[PDB]
C-alpha cells in the first residue's frame, strides 16, 4: 500500500483518522 | 493501493475517516 | 484501488466516512 | 476500482459516505 | 507499505491518526 | 467586531488584462468558519 | 475586534497582466477559524 | 485588537507582469485560527 | 494589540516579472494561531 | 503591543524579476502562534 502526499497548505487532516477503533495502514 | 494526494490548500479531511469502527487502509 | 486526489481548498471530506462501522479502502 | 478527484473549492462531501454500516472501498 | 511525503506547510495532520485504539502502520 | 469571525477582503483600483487562459484569474475565497 | 477572530486581507492599486495561464493568479483565501 | 486573534495581510501599489504560468501567481492565504 | 495574536504581513510598492513559471510566485500565508 | 504574540513582517520598495521558476518566489510565512 504506497501512500503519497503532496500537501502545499494544510490546515487539517490528510491520512489521519479520528475517534477510531482498529486501525492499519 | 495506491494513495496520491496533491493538496493545495487543505481545511478538512482527504483520507480520514472518523467515528468509525475498524478501519484499514 | 488507486486513489487521486488535487484539491485546491478543501473544506470538508473528500474520501473520509463518518459515523460508519467496519471500513475499508 | 479507481478513484479520481479534481476539486476545486469543496464545502461538502465527495466519496465520504455518513451514518452507514459496512463500508467498502 | 512506503510512505512519501512532500509537504509544503502543514498545519494539520497528515499520517497521524488521534483518538484511536490499536494504530500500526 | 465583537466575539464575532468576520474575516474580511477587499480588491480595489487594480487592472488585470489576460490573452490566454485556462484556470481562474480572480477568485479569491471568504470563509467566516469551518467547523468539522 | 474584542474577543474576535477577524482575519483580513487587502489588495489594492496593482495591475497583473498575463498572455497564458493554466492555474490561478488572484486567488486569496481567507478563513476566519477552522474547527476539527 | 484585545483577545484577538486578528491576523492580517496587505498588498497594495504592485504591478505584477507574466507570459506564460502553470500555478498561482497571487493567491495568499489568511487564517485567523486553526483549532485541531 | 492587547492580548492579541496579531499576525501581520505586508507587500507593497513591488514589481514581479516572471516569463516562465511552474509554481507559486506570490503566496505569502499569514496565519494569527495554530492549536493542536 | 501588551501581553500579545504579535508577529509581523514587510516588504516594500522592491522588484523581482524571473525568466523560469519551479518553486515559490515569494511566499513569506507568518504565523502569530503554533500551540501544540
Amino acid at each position: 500500500a504506497n501512500f503519497l502526499v503532496h500537501s502545499s497548505n494544510n490546515f487539517g487532516a490528510i491520512l489521519s483518522p479520528t475517534n477510531v477503533g482498529s486501525n492499519t495502514y
